[PDB]
């Protein structure tokens, strides 16, 4: 199992979800890899001064530098977890409808298309609201994985 969290510019939430899921997987004794990318990210984007601070408040000390989602990473991974249906369709448009590997961030857990709070460019409080929702989701995501590590 290798998971790619994906949002347009990566930094918006994907590395928060990565850091949380690593921490939660370590709590649960799950065995995975998780990474993050963006359909229009670049190899020199990084964790925002509020995402990183929100996970420092979580006492995880996030540190991440972005990269684009490209087909070799897609082929290497076993799950893709996209923040929106629009992102899912961009991924499909990049990779010739490799869409089967992709699920939306709520969808993989709720069973229905949707997203968490998008904090991109908000104050620390918005990333704080996000990481609470994101943790609650990712605990259910760990519950979903423990079925088959998928």
């Amino acid at each position: 199992m290798d998971i790619i969290f994906v949002c347009t510019g990566n930094t918006c939430r994907s590395p928060m979800a990565e850091a949380l899921f690593k921490s939660i997987a370590e709590r649960e004794g799950l065995n995975v890899n998780v990474r993050s990318a963006g359909v229009f990210a670049s190899p020199n984007g990084k964790a925002t001064p509020h995402a990183v601070e929100a996970l420092f408040e979580k006492h995880i000390a996030l540190n991440h530098v972005s990269s684009p989602l490209t087909e070799e990473l897609m082929e290497s991974a076993d799950l893709v977890l996209a923040m929106t249906h629009q992102h899912k369709q961009i991924i499909a448009s990049q990779f010739g409808r490799y869409r089967d590997k992709v699920f939306t961030l709520k969808e993989y857990v709720t069973g229905s298309h949707g997203d968490v709070l998008d904090p991109f460019g908000g104050s620390i409080d918005i990333y704080k609201q996000t990481r609470d929702e994101l943790e609650e989701l990712l605990r259910q995501l760990a519950k979903q994985l423990k079925k088959d590590r998928r």
